[PDB]
């Protein structure tokens, strides 16, 4: 299993444990954190994170373009860990 260290905007910091077939966003959830969300199908913006440290499988992500990937965009309902990650959440409004 790998350690997801998420971070939110406004400070807050938790640690969630992940597997590598396990979506990020539904392993946060268990962990009882708020975090957004809508289609949940990797075809939106919403569920939106950074990933800042670490490797997370896109691969079931259709929304973000290959460069986004690159930048570190996730789509979190379908993202998977790969490595011990640190991830910023809520990042929807910040995609460029
Ligand atoms: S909630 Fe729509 S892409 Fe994740
Ligand atoms: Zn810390
Ligand atoms: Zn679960
Ligand atoms: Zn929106
Ligand atoms: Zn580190
Ligand atoms: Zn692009």
């Amino acid at each position: 299993a790998y350690s997801i260290t998420l971070r939110s905007p406004d400070g807050a910091e938790e640690v969630v444990q992940c597997e590598e077939d396990q979506y990020i966003l539904e392993a946060a959830e268990d962990a009882g954190l708020d975090m957004p969300s809508s289609c949940r199908a990797g075809a939106c913006s919403a569920c939106l994170g950074k990933v800042l440290e670490g490797s997370v499988n896109n691969e079931e992500q259709s929304f973000l373009d290959d460069d986004q990937l690159e930048e570190g965009w996730s789509l979190l309902c379908v993202a998977m860990p790969q490595s011990d990650c640190v991830i910023l959440t809520e990042q929807e409004d910040n995609l460029d």
